[PDB]
């Protein structure tokens, strides 16, 4: 695997899938931004997906406190690099953290080159 | 409202999109099936998609009758006809229709060569 | 073809369908941006999906010009006037537009409290 | 996790998610079939989703050969217990097994009552 900014018990995965291909879909960058004050976007982490498709290690559960978060997938880069032209610049994906509900968050994404799909798995238990 | 293998106020229609091309998925062909009394599955209605990736008249609201349907979506033939070789063999819909009055039944799916995603709409008639 | 904030030959369209009742998304908030040239959104068009979940009239084919373009789809607010808390704060859709003259472009998504889907369909105009 | 006929290297697995309550489906009944030379289907194996929505040990790699499987997801059952109304009987998935390709196979199905999605990840690794 590859990672993001603090590891720990992994509050929050990224996996992304192609549809074409029947494959993970793989070194795919992620960007995360935390929502601010001044309702401007922070980085906040950062990685390139692993040969399984997915991205651990972005955050701890210390660092990660409620908020809005905003996860970008480069999805351009990834059709171009199979010689596929796309739709889409990239695929957003916004969503609060509250502490309420459950503690690891999954954001799963599944690519096609005029469509896409995101899906958030939220447990008590592991990913 | 009509009566036999047309469109009544077209009752059951399917509309099919490709994913990878961004574009209706034309010459579709397209087999529905109701089940018999002796639970197998009888013939009733068949067609391909047009240029819009759409496919009407299928049946009437009087030949429409309460039961259980399947909607057959050859996805294979369409993708090897352009130089893919996809997963699935079909796609396939199962429902049942009717069964608290006549309803109009839309069913949409999208198609990837590894992944597709289906949907319903209905509406409760009146005109 | 118009000129302004109305409907060309309906450059770009909007559907938006609901996964959880099979019925359109009526009365859903859309804003559709335009990136300037100083790499910020500035506001393009808006208003609400019909009782069929289309949203047509957006623009004209003259003030549609070349460009980067963001559709956001108000998601939360269908969701909670549901009963529903869902997880996205909003569903967002980022292209490239005529880039290599102007296209028809039909934006539709899906929805459900913890998933959405989207997919684009273009055609090459002409009548 | 629960199993099915026969269980090593895991050369088919099944993952089912609910996308209204952004959650694994649980205790969600699967049944695998092989087509037989009459053009019937075979029940091949069977089992219940265990509390991460997966199925495992349906088969070994020795009896997995190449033919026509059909995978059936009982997700009627599921939205009844949930006291929701869906539009399916069940969900089917039905694929070719080729040697010639990849050796594990993850068939994975999203979940709504008027909708379902399902995609095929074919690998060399693991799952």
């Amino acid at each position: 695997g590859p990672t993001g900014t603090g590891e720990s018990k992994c509050p929050l995965m990224v996996k992304v899938l192609d549809a074409v291909r029947g494959s993970p879909a793989i070194n795919v960058a992620v960007h995360v931004f935390r929502k601010a004050a001044d309702d401007t976007w922070e980085p906040f982490a950062s990685g390139k997906t692993s040969e399984s498709g997915e991205l651990h290690g972005l955050t701890t559960e210390e660092e990660f406190v409620e908020g809005i978060y905003k996860v970008e997938i480069d999805t351009k880069s990834y059709w171009k690099a199979l010689g596929i032209s796309p739709f889409h610049e990239h695929a957003e994906v916004v969503f609060t953290a509250n502490d309420s509900g459950p503690r690891r968050y999954t954001i799963a994404a599944l690519l096609s080159p005029y469509s896409y799909s995101t899906t958030a798995v939220v447990t008590n238990p592991k990913e």
